């Protein structure tokens, strides 16, 4: 925990979102895997409603582009300031945000509605409305008041829960504790490492508990989920850059009943 | 009569022209801007992307008829043609493809057109993909002439005949009348082998346009004389339609009133 005071996100998403894992030209990348999930997902118009949350957004918006067309209240979250203070350089436009405009165009290319990467871009940032503290480690993890409406008709956490979790079981509360957040028939739309264990961001290096596909299903029934979908990307060697130890990455599709 | 004034009058007014000045007015916004699906640019990209989506123009070469110092019109057809010539009258204009060629940060940027292309094929391929193959697939940058009856020059390098011509906004702008323009045009078909494809874009109903200095005069031309100019140089027309020039697309850099495009097939 502790470990992530010292979490830089320009490191992280240079670590992450910049090529060779940013290089989102070949098709067989894990960012354009994601993409497509995302997209493919949203595209079967099963998961909408009003209001939504990204639990654990780090400085990063790609895991909403396909999702902010659907939900027109979208609450982001995060444990770190630094983070927080990232999102809203991007989302104000200020100085120095980071570059999110091939996700924006690949997402745009992936949907296929011909939609601008621009339009898309303005649209998110549109329907955000606010950028708010989380732990995921509360029974409460938004607090007491917060000004997120709540229940929230579906949720998005991507590489949250197995990177703030330290075993399995603290995983599975975590979970548990974000459920909480989701009103019942609602859904929830989560995307993690697979088996991996560490992972840099700069000064900051993280501990995580190496998780796999089976024991991600498990989780997601064990908190209450129908499991609709869950698909694995392997990790190519050439995405393998000493950054952190993944072996995989996998995409969960869950409502809750 | 005699051509040799008019032509001449046309080659005075180009050595005004101003490559850049020309770029901002067509290809920045408000013209520029490829979010409006309604805009002209959107359905000029859309026409040349359909067109060659239907497979029936292909082959080994093409060659681009007054290119000027842009390069969308090339954007859906370079994935259909090893070779590409590209041309214009103006060195300068040759330039500035040069510089779009050497990648140069210099150079005019292109890449929301790359982008847009991309985005209607509908294959997924990135921007940067596509950009890499134009410039893997222009193999020169030629001066031509319409005017003359070997646009080319002779024993020029361009692989002749051609698969295929494309030619955006260039006879009505460098012909003072109509029959000047019909002679451009049977000029140009002879570099075209018989049985290969003509996509021609221009402006419908305009008199001049501005360049920087340069204000030029234009050929104002309708549907119907483009249709007939080019039965009359021995093609069937396999598509022309036509764009009406939205008001707020009306901004002073021109009098222009539509934009045709034209699929042609040349008989043989
Ligand atoms: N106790 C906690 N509760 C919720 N998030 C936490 C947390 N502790 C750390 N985090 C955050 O978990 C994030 C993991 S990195 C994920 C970034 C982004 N979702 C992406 O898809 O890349 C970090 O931003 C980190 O600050
Ligand atoms: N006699 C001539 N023969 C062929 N092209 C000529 C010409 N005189 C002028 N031109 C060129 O005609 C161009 C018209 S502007 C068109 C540029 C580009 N094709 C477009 O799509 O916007 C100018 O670049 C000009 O140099
Ligand atoms: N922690 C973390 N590991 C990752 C691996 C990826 O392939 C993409 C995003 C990531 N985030
Ligand atoms: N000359 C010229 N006129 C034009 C009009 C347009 O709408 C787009 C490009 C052009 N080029």
């Amino acid at each position: 925990a502790s470990a992530y005071q010292r979490f830089e996100p320009r490191a992280y998403l240079r670590n992450n979102y910049a090529p060779p894992r940013g290089d989102l030209c070949n098709p067989n990348g894990v960012g354009p895997w994601k993409l497509r999930c995302l997209a493919q997902t949203f595209a079967t118009g099963e998961v909408s409603g009003r209001t939504l949350i990204d639990i654990g957004s780090g400085p990063t918006v790609y895991q909403l582009l396909s999702a902010c067309s659907h939900f027109e209240d979208i609450t982001m979250t995060d444990f770190l300031e630094v983070n927080r203070q990232e999102l809203g350089r991007w989302l104000q436009e200020e100085p120095g945000a980071f570059n999110w405009s091939m996700y924006s165009q690949h997402a745009c290319l992936i949907e296929g509605k011909g939609e601008c990467w621009q339009d898309k871009e303005r649209q998110l940032r549109a329907r955000v409305k606010r950028v708010l503290p989380i732990d995921v480690h509360q029974p409460q993890p938004l607090g007491a008041g917060s000004p997120a409406p709540l229940p929230a008709d579906a949720l998005v956490s991507a590489f949250c829960l197995e990177a703030v979790s330290p075993d399995l079981a603290s995983f599975q509360r975590a979970l548990d504790h974000i459920t909480t957040l989701l009103r019942p028939g609602g859904h929830l739309l989560l995307i993690g490492a697979l088996e991996e264990s560490w992972y840099l961001a700069g000064e900051a290096r993280l501990t995580v508990v190496p998780v796999s596909e089976e024991e991600v299903r498990e989780a997601l029934v064990r908190s209450g989920y129908k499991v609709r979908d869950l698909r694995t990307y392997i990790m190519p060697a050439h995405l393998q850059t000493g950054v952190d130890d993944v072996k995989g990455v996998f995409f969960a599709w869950a409502q809750k009943v």
